[PDB]
């Protein structure tokens, strides 16, 4: 389900939990995991040498579920890619060595969950409210086109409505 | 053993391997592995901005043991962290969207093992011969003078003299 260096996605304003999660079990989705709050914390180089090239850096922390990803996102928002770390100052230390620095935290509530070979992603912030996602990853840039279809259709499918759609990226919307 | 981000090390070309071998056995060595194949692809940026602070990066690979690590040395003398990847190219293509690129690959057949505080590395480089690097890590600046000290002492005790010292690094031996 996380295979690949692009993630193509579709994102989209929640104004009803109960039903969203109606429209989860219409689709029989399953759960991947539930109610993770999730630190993000991005680096960047003194100068912002990243975000002026659109390319983000992140350690996440996932917890309960004790996930620790290092991620890196972009140049712009399709290309993504990410390795399970074990230990995340160690990470941090050597990009520090490197000359990336905490930039700012982004926190949240997110829950995974699966259908088919779609992944919907279920996201709370504290000003900002809920989103839903619905994501595929692959290795083939040739794909792209095909895929951004596929999830479109798969979000129509779903009830998830243009009217709602957000596309822009948390620290967007945050204005990191 | 590996903990710390300071490594002091001591490497040595060997004039004899049974000797060596033989005191290995007399201190009660552990293998912590044997006869390795290791891949290391050293990474920098279009203008060598790494190597222009002395700093090293490398993706390793080592087989059969199955280790993978990313290890930055640097900037300068003693300071090296490594952290364990679960895959190589993964790692590789998230540092290319940085900017850091494969420079050149070191090939080597390497055991290490591990006598009291100490680990003692034996390697074989096909075109340079057989060394044998002696070290410890620390996260204690304060101590790395009696640390490189005690490293000589411990190394004189393998057969490995002074005189057979060798400050270069395989970057540097061959050509790199
Ligand atoms: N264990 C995991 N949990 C959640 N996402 C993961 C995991 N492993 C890899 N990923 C991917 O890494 C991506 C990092 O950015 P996103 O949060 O937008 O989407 C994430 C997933 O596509
Ligand atoms: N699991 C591990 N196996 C081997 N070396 C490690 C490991 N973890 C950290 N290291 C260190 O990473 C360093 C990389 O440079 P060296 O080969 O000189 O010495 C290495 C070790 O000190
Ligand atoms: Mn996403
Ligand atoms: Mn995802
Ligand atoms: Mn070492």
């Amino acid at each position: 389900h996380f295979v690949g260096k692009y993630e193509v996605e579709l994102k989209f304003r929640v104004m009803d939990l109960t039903t969203l999660h109606e429209q989860l079990v219409a689709q029989k989705a399953t759960a991947f995991t539930l109610n993770n709050h999730e630190k993000d914390i991005y680096l960047d180089a003194n100068g912002q040498d990243l975000a002026k090239q659109q390319i983000s850096m992140v350690l996440r922390e996932m917890n309960p579920s004790g996930i620790r990803l290092w991620i890196v996102k972009g140049p712009g928002a399709e290309r993504c890619e990410a390795s399970n770390i074990e230990d995340v100052s160690k990470v941090q230390s050597m990009l520090a060595t490197l000359g990336y620095h905490p930039a700012f935290t982004i926190e949240k509530q997110r829950s995974i969950y699966f259908v088919g070979k779609f992944h919907i992603t279920v996201d709370h912030l504290t000003g900002l409210g809920d989103f839903a996602e619905i994501a595929i990853m692959t290795d083939d840039a040739t794909e792209l086109d095909k895929l951004k279809a596929e999830c479109r259709d798969f979000a129509n499918t779903f009830g998830l409505q243009v009217d709602q759609q957000e596309p822009r990226s948390y620290r967007q919307l945050l204005g990191f």
